[PDB]
């Protein structure tokens, strides 16, 4: 999965949530080879937070609540087929690996984590992964400073299409997102990375304007593409209209997967999607 995603599933989970109240243990398939989850309240609730290509859950018990239960957090990372999804006690996903369930005031709901594929994972606590950058949805400045800052760094040495990948400087930017970005500027996505970007390392509003507005750089459309993504999710996330999110998000490509298109593979093994010349550093 990539950033969009994560904070769509964030987004989900908050506004599911918000009213309902959780409470018991919960519960861990025993397939599962994550781990288990040391919590039990007879009231508590559940926000989530998104940042790159993670989403944080917080369980927080809620005045009252039995036994003593200090709030906890889990930091939850999808993988090929994992996903969030509030069900009806009684039907259970056949693939939910860890459960919440809703206090006895009204209707028996079940937030799930369903992963099929149990590429999945989540780690107690909510510290975020070591390393990783700025999210480029909800920490651009910080994003774009932390890059501009560390263009020294080997990684800029790479191919720009290996560099956008890498969660240390593009946290949310995944396989689909680097293809539609170097498509709108129509860089060669194996251009060395430093050069793409040794041009971008104070300007007035009417100036910006003038010279900034109707040409954006790297490093604004690595927030700017992906946020189109949320705006076009809306609030798709979890609900019965998966069809035609998806549909609203093919129409959306321009470039990842289309005809016409040229496609090549980095070192990775990783494919990029890519128009006319592939750069000087390609395979």
């Amino acid at each position: 999965p990539e950033g969009p995603e994560l904070h769509l599933a964030s987004q989900f989970v908050n506004e599911a949530c918000r009213a309902l109240v959780f409470g018991g243990c919960v519960e861990k398939s025993s397939v599962s080879r994550n781990p288990e989850v040391p919590f039990e309240s007879s009231a508590y609730r559940i926000s989530a937070s998104a940042r790159g290509k993670e989403l944080r859950l917080i369980l927080s018990p809620l005045p009252g609540a039995q036994p003593q239960q200090e709030p906890l957090a889990l930091v939850f990372r999808f993988g090929m087929s994992g996903s969030f999804q509030l069900v009806p006690r009684e039907e259970l996903p056949r693939h939910a690996h860890l459960r919440f369930y809703t206090a006895p005031p009204g209707p028996r709901l079940a937030l799930c984590f369903v992963d099929i594929r149990r590429f999945g994972r989540w780690d107690l606590g909510g510290k975020w992964q070591p390393g990783r950058g700025p999210c480029v949805l909800q920490e651009y400045q910080q994003f774009r400073e932390s890059v501009l800052r560390n263009l020294a760094d080997k990684a800029f040495d790479r191919p720009i299409c290996e560099a956008l990948l890498d969660q240390r400087f593009f946290n949310g930017i995944g396989n689909y997102l680097r293809a539609e970005i170097l498509y709108r500027l129509k860089i060669p996505p194996f251009e060395k990375a430093r050069s793409v970007l040794e041009a971008l390392q104070e300007l007035t509003l009417s100036q910006k304007i003038r010279t900034k507005l109707q040409n954006p750089d790297l490093l604004e459309l690595c927030h700017s593409v992906p946020k189109e993504v949320v705006q076009l999710g809306g609030k798709g996330y979890g609900s019965e209209s998966g069809e035609e999110d998806f549909a609203a998000f093919r129409a959306w490509l321009r470039c990842y997967g289309m005809p016409g298109m040229s496609s090549l593979q980095d070192r990775h093994g990783r494919t990029i999607w890519f128009q006319g010349d592939p750069g000087p550093l390609a395979p």
